[PDB]
DNA sequence: AATTATATTATTTGAATTAAT
DNA sequence: TATTAATTCAAATAATATAAT
């Protein structure tokens, strides 16, 4: 009997565990390291809602995580000029050598994983993530 | 590429769509995931084994099995052979609840895969398998 | 040495709450 | 009023290191 959804959950859990264990020197929590990885790739003109959503945490959690990062000296929250409602999260100068080790390990770990399999598997696999995801979100609106 | 992150996303939205479909049952996601895995796996697959399939730590699974048991859905009994290893299985009373959860999950799995091709399905099932093993080789 | 429990110890959430547009 | 953010704070939720048979 088919168990594909559980097997994608498991796959992701083990992968995530590999990155966390390799970052164990930074003594950084999974939420914190995933959140930093995400702030760096996304623009400040993203809502905390989409950021929180981009990471896989809800909005009430992101703030606290960002409050934590604020007390670690790693981020700041600049209240906007044309949108006083919003705040554009920015990584602090002192964060580079940290963003640098999180990213290096995420990239390296990915390329390893995608280094013994074929281009066809990777491409066909790559496309579907986007197909399956689009389709599920479509049903979401029913 | 953000393949890792794009994949985690699909996992989140697959799970929440199931969670959406199962809402009138009023179980936390943790409860239905666990009930599913208890039914899906051999009863010899015991606490520590159970928790990996569920994804979560065994003490936290200790909390869940207590709640599920107080609700009368599961039995935790001493194996007649060993006095520290326990049998976990569903009650007759959880019979309609699991047909519910299992039905949403299987229908969801069958509908999600749709418009995707047979050779496309074959690769995702086969790649996952490989990648997990690659990840198990690293470590 | 293994299989299940506790116990702090901490985060994750869900419910209104503030605030601007 | 109706909208979209950001936030916050009691009570669930799980985790980490720690037990007990």
């Amino acid at each position: 009997e088919s168990t594909l959804g559980s097997d994608l959950a498991r796959l992701v859990r083990v992968w995530r565990a590999l990155i966390d264990h390799r970052l164990k020197p930074l003594e950084l929590t999974q939420t914190h390291w995933v959140t930093l990885y995400n702030i760096n790739r996304l623009p400040p003109e993203q809502s905390q809602i989409q950021l929180a959503k981009a990471i896989g945490i809800e909005q009430p959690s992101l703030v606290r995580t960002l409050d934590q990062l604020e007390e670690k000296g790693l981020i700041t929250r600049h209240t906007s000029a044309n949108d006083r409602r919003a705040k554009r999260i920015k990584l602090t100068e002192q964060s580079s050598p940290i963003i640098e080790q999180v990213d290096g390990v995420i990239s390296s770990t990915r390329k390893e994983i995608l280094g013994g399999i074929s281009s066809d598997e990777i491409a066909v696999l790559s496309g579907l993530i986007d197909k399956l995801e689009k389709n599920i979100i479509q049903l979401q609106t029913k």
